[PDB]
Order: C-alpha cells, then sequence, then structure tokens
C-alpha cells in the first residue's frame, strides 16, 4: 500500500478535468479598496483592482470597524483563550449575539467561527433534536448546508433549483407525522439569483414544516436595516432560523444562526462543532459588532445605494458590450465561460494584461460545464473603475 | 410534530442529568494577565482570576503578537475578504504556513479556521484519498477526531485509551491490503496525560500504517522549540500528520495540519471544510505567526519553564492539602469531583466568594462520573498566586 502513489492520483485527477486550482497571493490596501498588490510566482510585485471579493461593501476598511479592534486588542488581548464553557465567553459575545439576534428580530443567536460551521453544526444537531427529521434541501445549497444535511443519518430530499412546485410534490409525499424542516438560500453564490422565501414560507406553514434560510449572500446589503432579503420582502417572522456571516459584507469574520432562545439553547448545548472549539477573538466579535451595527443606519443605506447601482451600471455595460450574462437583479455579477482552462486562460488575461483580478470559478463551487468569472461591484467600484474594468474586457475580447 | 415541545425535551434532559451549561461572562485584562472582569448576571462587576483558561502562556498579551495584530489591520484591513481560492489567500497566510511547517519540520503546513476544523475535515478528506481506510482511534479523542473519522462512512476501530496491546490486537486482526491510519493526542486535554508516541509509531511501521497525531495541547508549551511532545522525545520524523492549534499556547486563533506538500496539496483540494470557508483574517495570522516565531526562541524556553514549575508547584501544594489531583506529569491539573452537581457548586462558591474562576467540566466533555475542576497555571500565575488559590481551596473544604 503506497500512499504517496494514491495521492499523486488524486492529483493527476484534478489536472486532468482541469480543475487544479492556483491561488492568487494577495495583501488588499487598507484605505484604497479595491486596490491589493498582488505578489507574483517571480518575487515581483503589481498594483491590482480585486474585482471578485466577498467584502462586498469595503467594511473591511471602515475606521469604525478598525477602532473597534485595535481597542479590543487593547483591552482583552489578542484571543479569547478558551472555548465558550471554558472561559472564552465574554461580553464582546454577548454584545455581538444580541445584536444578531436585533438585526433578526429574533429571541436569540448563536456564534460560530464561521458561517460554514453554523450550517454544518446546526443541520446536523437539528436531527439530533428532531427524531426522524426530513430535511428538503434546494438542489444549488451551498456546501456547508450539504455538509450539515448528510454528516447523521436521517431523510434528506433534493429539490430542482427554485421549484417550488416539486418541494410541495416532494413533501406531500412524505410521512404527515414526521419533523420537516425546509433549507435554502435568500441569494445564491455563484448564480446570484434569489430564493423565493414567500412560497416556500406559505409551504412550510401548509405542512408544518420548520424554514431554514442561509442569507450569507445578503445580509448587510439587503432590507432597510441590512438584514436581508426576508427583511427587504417583510418575511422576516416567517423564518424559523436564520443563518449569516460576519465575513463578507460584514467585512470581518466569523458566523451565526439567529432563531428562538429555545432553539439557540438546543443548539449551543448539542452541537460538538460549537461546543468544543475555541470562541471567536474578541476583537473578531468587536469589529463584527461595529459593521452590523453600522450598516443598520441610514450611513448603510448609502452604502448599499451605490452597491446596487455600481451593480446596475456595470451588468448594463457588460450587456452592452454584446455580453450576455444572466442578470438575475443581484450584485452579483457573473459571466459564464463554461469551461474550466476557458476560464483560466481568461482570467490569466485580465490579471496580466490590467490588473484586474477575477478568480476563476470552477468544480466544485459551480457545477461541470457552467465555470465563470464572478464579478462583484461594491460601493468603492467607482464609476471610472467600472469603465476601466468594461474597456479591459472590450480588448480582450477584441482577441 | 410541535416543535417548541421537543426543544423542551431536549434542553430538560439536559438539567436532570445536572449537566446543563452556564456560561460565565469576563473580560481579560490585557497586561494584567490572569486578572479579569466578571460580569455577573445581576449587571454587577468584579475583578477575578481565571485559573481555568487555555492562553496557557499568556502569548494573548504579549507586546511582540499585539504588535503584529495591530500591524495588519492598518496595512490590509479586517479581514480577508475571501476563501483562499478567491482572494483570501494572503502573504499572511503563507508565511504563517511557513512558520508551521517549520515548526514541524514538514514539507507544508494547511491553515484552517480552527483545530476543530483541520482534525474534521482532514480525517473525512483522508477516507476520500485512501479508499477503504480504516482509522485506528484513542478511546478518549477528542470530539473533532471522532467527528471527522465517522462523517464520511468506513471502518474505525477504537482501541482502550493509551492501551498499545490492544490497538495491536486490533491492527493485527484487519486486513493487511488495507490502507491504515492512527489517530491519538499526544497531551489528553481532560486527563492531562500522554500518548505514547514511540510505540504508536513503533506499531504504524511494523503494519504500514499512518500516523496522525494531535498536539493541541502541547504546540508551544513542550519539545526545545515548542513543537511539542514528539520534538520533546526526538519523534517527529515518524509522524505522518501534525494537527495543531494557533488558539492555545500560542494565544490567538485558527488551526492547522502539518505534513508533505503532496499530503497538503491533497487535503487543500479536497476537503470541502477547507475550500468552502473564509480564509483566516490577516491580522489573526500575523499574530499567530509572531506567537509561534518567538515561542522558537530561548526566551519562549523561558515561558515554558515557568510554566512547568509553576504546574510543579501548584500539584505539590494540592497534594499537601489532601485534593483529589490526578498528576500525569503535565501543565493541566485536574481536580475530579465526580458528580456534575457538586462540580458546579464548589465552582460557583469559588466564583463568587473568592474570585476564582475556574469552570466546572461535564458531559460530554469528560465521560459521566467524572466531572472535574481543570486548572492551567501559566508562566503568568506567579507563586502569590498559587498561594492565594491553595488558600481559597483550603478555606472551601470546610
Ligand atoms: C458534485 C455535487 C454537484 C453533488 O454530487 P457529489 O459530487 O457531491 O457526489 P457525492 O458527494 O458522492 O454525492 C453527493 C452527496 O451529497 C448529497 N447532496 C448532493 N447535493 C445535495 C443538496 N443540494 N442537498 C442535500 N444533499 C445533497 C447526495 O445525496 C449525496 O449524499 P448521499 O450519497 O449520502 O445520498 C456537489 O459536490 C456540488 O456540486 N456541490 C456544490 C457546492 C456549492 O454549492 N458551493 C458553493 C460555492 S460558494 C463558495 O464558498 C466558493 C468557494 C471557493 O471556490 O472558494
Ligand atoms: C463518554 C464519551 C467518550 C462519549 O460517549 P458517547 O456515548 O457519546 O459515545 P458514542 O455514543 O459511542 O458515540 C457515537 C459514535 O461515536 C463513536 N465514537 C466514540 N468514541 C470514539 C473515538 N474515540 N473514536 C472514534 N469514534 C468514536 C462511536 O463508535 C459511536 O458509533 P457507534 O455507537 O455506532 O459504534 C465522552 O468523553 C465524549 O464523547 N467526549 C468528547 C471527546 C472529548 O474528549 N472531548 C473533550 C475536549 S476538551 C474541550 O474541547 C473543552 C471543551 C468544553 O467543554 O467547552
Ligand atoms: C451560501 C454560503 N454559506 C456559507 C458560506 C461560508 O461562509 P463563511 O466564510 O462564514 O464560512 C459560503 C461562502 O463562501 C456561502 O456561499
Ligand atoms: C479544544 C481542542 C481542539 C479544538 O481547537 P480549536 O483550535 O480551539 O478548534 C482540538 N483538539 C483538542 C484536543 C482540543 O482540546
Amino acid at each position: 500500500m503506497d500512499y504517496n502513489l494514491a495521492l499523486d492520483k488524486a492529483i493527476q485527477k484534478l489536472h486532468d478535468e482541469g480543475r487544479y486550482r492556483t491561488f492568487i497571493d494577495i495583501e488588499r490596501e487598507k484605505g484604497a479598496f479595491p486596490k491589493a498588490q498582488w505578489n507574483r510566482p517571480d518575487g515581483g510585485k503589481q498594483d491590482i483592482t480585486v474585482w471578485c471579493g466577498n467584502d462586498y461593501l469595503g467594511m473591511g476598511q471602515h475606521p469604525v470597524v478598525l477602532a473597534a479592534m485595535h481597542e479590543a486588542l487593547e483591552a482583552v488581548g489578542a484571543g479569547s483563550g478558551g472555548t465558550r464553557n471554558i472561559s472564552g465567553t465574554t461580553a464582546y459575545h454577548r454584545r455581538l449575539e444580541a445584536e444578531i439576534a436585533g438585526l433578526h428580530q429574533k429571541e436569540a443567536a448563536l456564534v460560530f467561527s464561521s458561517a460554514y460551521n453554523a450550517n454544518d453544526a446546526t443541520l446536523s444537531t437539528l436531527r439530533v433534536l428532531f427524531p426522524g427529521l426530513i430535511i428538503y434541501s434546494d438542489s444549488l445549497n451551498h456546501a456547508s448546508m450539504i455538509e450539515g444535511i448528510k454528516r447523521n443519518a436521517g431523510p434528506k430530499r433534493i429539490f430542482r433549483h427554485n421549484d417550488v412546485a416539486h418541494l410541495r410534490e416532494l413533501i406531500a409525499a412524505d410521512d404527515p407525522a414526521a419533523p420537516k424542516l425546509i433549507a435554502f438560500e435568500s441569494v445564491y453564490s455563484m448564480d446570484g439569483d434569489f430564493g423565493p422565501i414567500k412560497e416556500i414560507c406559505d409551504i412550510a406553514e401548509e405542512f408544518g414544516a420548520l424554514t431554514y434560510i442561509d442569507e450569507v449572500h445578503a445580509v448587510g446589503m439587503y432590507g432597510p436595516r441590512g438584514a436581508g432579503v426576508a427583511e427587504r420582502d417583510g418575511l422576516m417572522h416567517r423564518i424559523d432560523i436564520f443563518n449569516g456571516t460576519l465575513a463578507k459584507a460584514y467585512g470581518v469574520f466569523g458566523g451565526y444562526i439567529a432563531a428562538s432562545a429555545r432553539m439557540v439553547d438546543a443548539v449551543r448545548s448539542y452541537a460538538p462543532g460549537f461546543i468544543f472549539s475555541t470562541s471567536l477573538p474578541p476583537a473578531i466579535a468587536a469589529g463584527a459588532q461595529a459593521s452590523i451595527a453600522f450598516l443598520k443606519t441610514a450611513e448603510g443605506q448609502k452604502l448599499r445605494d451605490a452597491q446596487q447601482m455600481h451593480a446596475k451600471v456595470l451588468k448594463m455595460r457588460l450587456k452592452a458590450l454584446g455580453m450576455p450574462i444572466i442578470d438575475h437583479g443581484s450584485h452579483i455579477v457573473p459571466v459564464v465561460i463554461g469551461d474550466p482552462v476557458h476560464t483560466k486562460a481568461v482570467s490569466d488575461m485580465l490579471l496580466s494584461d490590467y490588473g484586474v483580478y477575477v478568480q476563476p470559478i470552477n468544480f466544485p463551487t459551480v457545477p461541470r460545464g457552467t465555470e465563470r468569472l464572478r464579478f462583484t461591484p461594491s460601493p468603492v467600484h467607482d464609476l471610472k473603475q467600472i469603465d476601466g474594468l468594461v474597456h479591459a474586457m472590450d480588448l480582450l475580447w477584441a482577441r
């Protein structure tokens, strides 16, 4: 039994499918987002523009976020030094959980070291709290959701993406006494489309199911207080559990769930993924809390307005260059190439020729045959930045 | 169903077993560790001494760690803004990974958002890279290891804690052509005992198995450079994969594995837990890197010598007092109470009556019937401090 052989086989398999990923070493320039320094593999340094990042509103450089972080470092040190149970519970975590509960108008919130962990731990743990739980999952749910859903044995049903008629057909066929939970996303990361929240909620109420929504690509960005798409549509009260991140629009790190005190307490008491891990550094919690708080204000709205419009302008200018990109009406702008090697070929050209950094997206992040570039215009991608990008794209494609 | 009823039943169940956990809201005072402010449930504030923390060497307040963190915040901002693939790979992560690789004298290292995630992702992904892998796991392995080992379907064998005779018996009975991996800890968090690294490595070599060691409660603290117990015993070259944390003795946050470039690249390319999650904030990576680098030096050794001795003194003083204290020769000092409700009472009294904070440890962190207090003396727990605690436990006790 030669372990190295097997490793080589597994690696070679990636190259043969043209999906081996090469990371890009960068350093974002605080105060000058979206500018970053690219550390080229040949040791050189090049100024670049980040066009595919997930700090959607540039909160990673916001002076109020950084002030809160610098203060916390000075007050309590670098980390918490423990799990939530063994000394790692700080006022910074309580405040942050209250801030999140308030955002989603829920009794409680629970903070994990990432939205990934939150989804994985919570979905799996619910199978333990609700013996016989059947989980209905949107075919394009995120990996973390799929992972949580499968982790522990138990019934799952996958419904065709956004297909509520399929959802209802599946659920009506199931044992009417079984606990049921429907898990889906408000904004899907790669297509940039919206989940039909009202219709799913309607189905959940009709069949007595819990609803679980991942608003990871929505929080900070939609709704008058940045609480997400359900807030935008006035449906937050119809959602049982919210899952969110503090690492994207909020610009820091970590994730959470928000739900009733009963739900939060059960999860925190039973989920190994919550119990057995060091709690988030107080400075992270400080920064994230400041971010959420800020984005709840009229000043936050300004950032959302600017993002919406920059996205709208970019899409307009790209279609005008004779470029069909499917515009599902969100802030995410995907350009589908449809082959992983072309996708990297094109991404290499933007990077080197133009300083436009947009990572090539392939399997398993997107289905095979749907590989793409994924632009994420933020408030800091000003009108001239946009014009810069379109002229790059035009000049590129004129090859 | 009625979902609220089931939740109540699940919560009531905790109370009935006397294991419902009440968290303690604290704020450590940077520059004055182990002092912290306890935010009492009644709104009051009280000065306390942390005695159960995992920032084992007080690196959480170290000026070089904090300097690097402040610097990074100013250079690149609050977070990375992406997954490792989508813009989240920074020079700070590369440097950190190299720093860790060097620590364990391995070709490569891979950083996850926690040692938990590292264990869970790696152990499960290994089943995918080595079809038919049989994993042999110490009965007292950490939850994260257990979670990783069972995540994907596949053979597992649990050996009685530290029992190498049992390990060998199990492994000799299995198909001799199957890929095998043995997974164990160098220091077990709750007993404070040591894994028999040499004997396990010997078995591994004899039966052609990979060795996977979790040194989470050892890195920064054992070996001349703080690389752990395998470094201490000159066994680092016989270990295939190391798992470690940046959140305990290193004083920051996050975890990692260290192994060959091949091993790291395979895991990185196949593990959903690595792929689909935002990368560690550059400031966290900056701080951790500074921490490891510092603890590699003679000045780091000073902190280890101080910790070892404070631990030695505390155990001596507690035996002297007649406490029920298990001593397996590590820096962890467990006092077994053996009942989750009395463990809470003793702990509650200690806090509100004497400003001593030592969380009651119950199931599922430790087996039922073995609930306990777990003292973690650090270099900042000076001789006066120790004197303070012993006097308090004596007065208790009564
Ligand atoms: C290949 C597929 C399409 C599904 O087939 P697999 O390759 O997993 O085959 P397999 O693992 O043997 O089969 C999948 C197992 O998981 C289950 N499964 C598959 N899809 C599911 C869904 N939507 N909901 C619930 N369960 C699902 C199957 O029933 C099966 O479980 P059983 O066998 O037990 O029945 C999946 O891997 C995938 O495409 N995932 C996409 C992940 C995603 O959406 N990522 C968003 C990226 S956003 C991001 O963070 C970017 C990241 C980056 O690149 O940096
Ligand atoms: C009593 C135990 C040992 C667990 O007893 P359980 O009854 O839960 O075990 P179980 O029901 O058998 O668990 C179910 C599945 O897990 C498997 N399983 C159990 N132990 C295993 C091991 N060592 N390796 C691999 N698999 C294992 C079983 O085979 C089983 O599958 P089958 O039954 O189908 O065979 C307790 O000590 C525990 O689980 N502790 C968690 C790990 C730990 O030591 N954590 C301390 C971390 S210190 C920390 O992080 C601090 C934290 C804090 O408190 O905040
Ligand atoms: C829908 C969804 N949920 C969760 C995650 C992971 O979030 P986090 O960075 O907080 O681990 C991703 C982001 O990559 C995602 O696309
Ligand atoms: C606490 C613990 C972990 C988790 O480490 P984090 O970095 O805090 O996730 C992993 N292994 C062991 C043995 C632990 O005690």
